[PDB]
């Protein structure tokens, strides 16, 4: 095992390029390597990936070959199996804007693409429906991103159902055993005790120690969403367009 600075246990593909930098540094100090120019991979975890070991040596002919390797290995650490529940309002109020829905959950599953991660889609409106079974499969992945740009909207905003299938998604997984997060993506305007069903079926995912978030669509009800989600923090505008770094650092920060 290697013992990485706290905050360079990240998978590396959400390295920053200051990440990379910090890396060399570390690894510097750690191997007693010959000095590495801080510049010499100049780009992010994201392309450090994608060099070849030959690259590795050209940019460093003293310690090259012993960066890849150290790279290899890192990737190969355990870390923190994350399930990434997407619950999706597709009501009525939703048929003008189920685009920005969609690509919020694209962009969100472009970036999470670390062998660790699970993603699963759930819509809802009078009904909820799994449209992607919990899986890693990049391909089962991409299948479901079709399908989910192909639902048309219709019906009520029941979103306790739509929690209801995340939870119980979550305990056939594991429950407190698991590294479950929740996002919920709606305009948060519910009618008659749904604010009440939405907010319990919210602390059973608590109780089975998920996190839950609150992507806010239209004029969306800001107080609402905060009550589903586990806090204010965790509520973030679909408009924000900046809003997608702030909940994947947020994610990546429950690890
Ligand atoms: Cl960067
Ligand atoms: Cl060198
Ligand atoms: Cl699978
Ligand atoms: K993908």
């Amino acid at each position: 095992s290697i013992a990485l600075p706290a905050h360079l246990r990240l998978q590396p593909i959400y390295w920053s390029r200051d990440d990379v930098a910090q890396w060399l540094k570390w690894a510097e100090n750690e191997f007693s390597l010959r000095p590495i120019d801080s510049n010499t991979f100049e780009m992010n975890g994201k392309a450090l990936l994608l060099l070849t070991k030959e690259d590795f040596r050209y940019r460093s002919p003293h310690s090259g070959d012993e960066l890849y390797e150290l790279l290899q290995h890192i990737l190969a650490q355990a870390r923190t199996v994350f399930d990434l529940y997407f619950v999706l309002d597709k009501s009525g109020s939703v048929a003008n804007n189920w685009i920005e829905i969609y690509n919020f959950v694209q962009q969100l599953a472009e970036r999470f693409v670390s062998p660790e991660m699970r993603l699963s889609f759930i819509v809802f409106s009078s009904q909820a429906t799994i449209i992607l079974p919990l899986t890693g499969d990049r391909g089962k992945i991409s299948k479901g991103l079709e399908d989910l740009k192909r639902v048309s909207p219709v019906g009520e905003t029941y979103i306790h159902e739509g929690l209801k299938l995340a939870n119980e998604q979550i305990q056939k997984a594991g429950g407190l055993k698991t590294s479950s997060i929740i996002i919920a993506l709606t305009d948060g305007k519910l009618d008659g005790l749904v604010p009440s069903y939405a907010e319990k079926e919210a602390k059973i995912s608590r109780s089975l120690g998920a996190s839950v978030y609150a992507v806010g669509v239209l004029d969306f009800e800001q107080a609402q969403l905060e009550r589903i989600a586990d806090s204010k923090e965790q509520v973030f505008p679909v408009k924000g367009g900046q809003a997608l770094k702030g909940i994947i650092n947020s994610i990546l920060a429950q690890s």
